């Protein structure tokens, strides 16, 4: 039985739990979707589960040393940002016409916010200066929200895929905000910095995850 | 083979193994199950998917030391009880048209069962209080289903659905109070406790369950 | 490599290889079923399911100890045999209209006939008092089987559920007969019993899983 | 890394991989065939799961001992050859209308094959005589496919399925021949006796699978 | 947690992952297509199921050794290459009406590369005149893929189905050129060369997958 007095062992043990749930949710819940949505609710599913295939050998790492498990972090994080980004892509697809520029450049900006992430908690170019790049990246990140192709393309959908837009933008909004506050806990220790973290994931992947789901369930009724 | 003298040891196997046949029927049972109760026949899948998770470390437990697993117990608790009080909006929701406040109402009421619960087994509070304190909640619990949005939602619904709704908020009443029975009979010992832990989840997590497949089997075969 | 002079241990490698492919058969053949036989199939995957489960814990066991896994053999026939008793109301459901209080009859005396039998190999009430009111309680299974509700509901059947009801009745004949041939060998000794047992699984979990699928595949190509 | 000096560990991790891949392939691509032809590619997925599962211990034992493991080997083909053996009955049901009796005249045939053969490798009544038996029962097996039951049944399916009928018998005269060349190779050693019986399960087993994939899927095409 | 010292360890750990992410993505985006796409992402899905089910023993040999696990990386490419060349017959079956010749042509090409790949990385025939020998290979590959049978089948597919042919020779091209540079980057050292090596099945095996994937949705789509 684990310990009571490690809230990072809990949270490491809670939150690789509730992304084993989420990943067979997300690959059961595509009977309930229209052929279009199915694709969107896959790659739910494989960042969910990338990201509990990532926690199990973490939670091992904490157990066996205590220290942070940065490696295994941000490796998990490089494959499934990516996966997340296209998240936007595949509702804008499923719903609209979009040629998928905005992609790129959300794809690109979210590359800087972790490479240059995983360098400042490596020590690589201090830890100060890597906070003030990542935030900038993830400043770039949601102005090309509010402008874009995306923004473009939002605004033809439906009212439900609309309301789903605006809700994964806030994600990104409020969501990515709290790993810079992990970041700035940590460094600015090693126990607050993995309980955010994991937190983190539970809102950036499940939840996220979770909004998907909703809207492609209700289009998808529409349809029959 | 198994000891015959610790019935605790053969409730945590006996328990386990039909927790891991539960998960696999509701799981497989979907293709009875029209588009609308599919999510339903998922919540109760993960409800004994994630008990059965964590019956295989708390089993381990029980052999390997021989004392009350109550942080892996309330752990999964925390994640699985919430999963419970959405099976009562789902089934409103696939029957009627239902905002679904009263969900935050239980869910409410719910958390603060457990919080307290826990406390009391690991001594904050005392033990006698966080009875006490444990059965209020429980007590808010069976008021909001006689009066509430549930209520008001389930007249509408079919005849087979009201009969699962009042049978849901039987187990409600029965199902959950036997927790009480088992907190008071291991604190007012640790062999009796979980014996009652063991048999509880079997009630309120399998034959919860079933309730909502026999609804689901029966409604979907009226559609065809 | 297997031994070859224990005929035991190559039954037990033997049978749970069996009860692993009948698991993926009955669980996969459900594509060929109606959506009304497709909970039949699902029970005769439960049950080679749970018993190749107990089979994998058994066959180390014996390993080892061996000695036979009494406690382990008798938990499994403790789930199985009322999810075999299920599949009477199942069949007589998926084709008729049936209330089902002969499964009430016919539980209540397997119940009786697994008590006293696990009760009589522990040394409890000596061995043969257990062997005579296991056999009554088996008396009375095969007399409800010949006059009850399941032969009122049986009548009314289609011929192709008739004969499968038929088959499975005498499997309950001769089938569950060879129980107490393996209790009067093993202690009227433990290879011998264990042997018997495992094979005795063979007919009464495969074949009459085997049953179920042949009758539930006529029945649903007839309505396509 | 494996060995590069003994080409049979090579064979026991090439086949166990392929059949592995063979068994997913088969339980897939039930997709693709009609509800008639879904139960023949279950059973080739059987053979083939049954296979790798029986591989995987043979292959330990290899690196363990490096003794062939005659056990485990034929105890495989004891719940491998019935199944398929079941395929010649399963095609010509699919297809056409045939009561079955070359099925009992085969099996009886290949059990005697397999009997005798496994004896032979364990010293009972030496090897010559075994060799020349097993060859006698699977000469009575080339004799029922020319004519029998099945050739009768053949003749009325069509082209397809009887181009399939042919490639399958072709197979149980060539491909089940090179058994025999390794039983005389190995015993008239061990090395070369296992890199026969290795690759002979990768015709017998996934080509025999394939064949009955292919004119499963120009069937169910035909009928779309 | 791994290293941060040696990037081949890490591409071990990363590679393997999306291995597993995008077998679980063609076996699952099965739905979205055709059911005569279908053979096609089941293909996908095996190529990239055996390499991860490689993968993971190489990942094991270069922690517990340190040294490049030539056997068991050219025993996956004797098993993955051939199912990538199958995917040139499967499109254009699945698109237009091929006799399927340039599939011998290619796979003869495919064996010698790796055959004499094999030998040279074993230090058989040295390793320059093995580089030779298999670029000779791979200049055969793609002559066959400008003029063949293949080139003949895709002028009559349609135009979604040409942008993927092209695209998978392309890949052939430039995909299949690097494990030269790999092969002289390792002999003309260790670490660089399982490096590319690992890269290069990100490429030929998850792009090549991914190319599949989008031609079979849009075809799919298209009909419904
Ligand atoms: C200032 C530090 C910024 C750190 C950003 C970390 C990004 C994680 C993205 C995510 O988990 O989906
Ligand atoms: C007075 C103690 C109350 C304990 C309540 C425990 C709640 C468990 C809920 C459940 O398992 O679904
Ligand atoms: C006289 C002894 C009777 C023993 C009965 C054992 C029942 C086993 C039932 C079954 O396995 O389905
Ligand atoms: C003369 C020896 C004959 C040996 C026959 C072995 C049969 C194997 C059948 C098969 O693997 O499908
Ligand atoms: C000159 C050396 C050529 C090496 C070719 C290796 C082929 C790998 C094929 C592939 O991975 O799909």
């Amino acid at each position: 039985d684990l310990d009571a007095s490690d809230y990072t062992g809990v949270s490491f043990w809670l939150v690789t739990a509730a992304l084993l749930a989420s990943t067979v949710f997300f690959f059961v819940e595509r009977d309930r979707v229209s052929a279009k949505w199915k694709t969107s609710l896959t790659v739910s599913g494989l960042v969910t589960g990338i990201a509990f295939w990532h926690y199990m050998y973490m939670r091992g790492v904490w157990i066996e040393t205590g220290d942070s498990p940065t490696v295994f972090r941000y490796i998990d994080w490089l494959l499934t940002v990516p996966l997340l980004i296209c998240e936007f892509y595949l509702i804008l697809a499923a719903a609209t016409n979009v040629a998928g520029s905005l992609f790129k450049k959300l794809l690109v900006g979210s590359l800087v916010m972790l490479v240059f992430g995983y360098m400042g908690e490596a020590g690589i170019m201090a830890a100060w200066p890597a906070f003030i790049i990542g935030c900038l990246a993830w400043v770039y990140m949601i102005y090309e929200l509010w402008a874009g192709e995306g923004k473009s393309a939002c605004n033809t959908a439906s009212p439900a895929v609309q309301s789903a837009y605006n809700t994964m933008m806030y994600i990104i909004i409020f969501g990515w905000a709290i790993y810079p506050v992990g970041y700035f806990t940590g460094y600015l220790s090693a126990l607050n910095l993995n309980l955010i973290y994991n937190l983190a994931d539970f809102v950036n992947k499940i939840l996220f995850g979770l909004i998907i789901w909703n809207v492609a369930v209700k289009e998808s009724s529409n349809a029959g």
